[PDB]
């Protein structure tokens, strides 16, 4: 099984290729995962300079394997039941009255290591907008992901909101969808309709002089 290989803490590399509204930039992240708990501890630094859009705005593109199911869940972690081989994971978010991230990553392990490999692709954002603005607060609220089975594409579908606070007290909404489909070719659970329940706080780390982002993450499946 896949979630063998989730028992203890499993450490993580992020490596994110963005381009948005032709501004070209790169992010890099490292830390672990317990899956046991559900628990991610992170820190990402965009490796190109200052980064062209907020931090939350990457936070999702940004592991879905280190979710903690339960006991009375063990059968709807597609996540898990696809690794060591992994899975793919496309995105399109629909930023609202703004433009919209494409990104396709690769989930998978290389070696020790579950790596997280991502193109991004942004376009039609206002140059004014929330986004290229930087008009987003610091920090993540919480969410909850509505998981669909696609056994079409054996695989899964989601599709969930994700609500940026503004600077100045409003809400900008990140419409998400999303497909995962696994790499390999074996056998891989497919799950009933469940949720993702999600928190995210973010941070920084004093001594970092790049642009850079701590995040430390919590989350748990839960049914019906």
């Amino acid at each position: 099984k896949g979630e063998e290989l989730f028992t203890g803490v499993v450490p993580i590399l992020v490596e994110l290729d963005g381009d948005v509204n032709g501004h070209k930039f790169s992010v890099s992240g490292e830390g672990e995962g317990d899956a046991t708990y559900g628990k991610l501890t992170l820190k990402f630094i965009c490796t190109t300079g200052k980064l062209p859009v907020p931090w939350p705005t990457l936070v999702t593109t940004l592991v879905q394997c280190f979710s903690r199911y339960p006991d009375h869940m063990k059968r709807h972690d597609f996540f898990k039941s696809a690794m060591p081989e992994g899975y793919v994971q496309e995105r399109t978010i629909f930023f609202k009255d703004d433009g919209n991230y494409k990104t396709r990553a690769e989930v998978k392990f290389e070696g020790d290591t579950l790596v997280n490999r991502i193109e991004l692709k942004g376009i039609d954002f206002k140059e004014d907008g929330n986004i290229l603005g930087h008009k987003l607060e610091y920090n993540y609220n919480d969410h909850q992901v509505y998981i669909m089975a696609d056994k079409q594409k054996n695989g899964i579908k989601a599709n969930f909101k994700i609500r940026h606070n503004i600077e100045d007290g409003g809400v900008q909404l990140a419409d998400h969808y999303q497909q995962n489909t696994p790499i390999g070719d074996g056998p891989v659970l497919l799950p009933d309709n469940h949720y993702l329940f999600t928190e995210s706080t973010l941070s920084k780390d004093p001594n970092e002089k790049r642009d850079h982002m701590v995040l430390l993450e919590d989350v748990t499946a839960a049914g019906i």
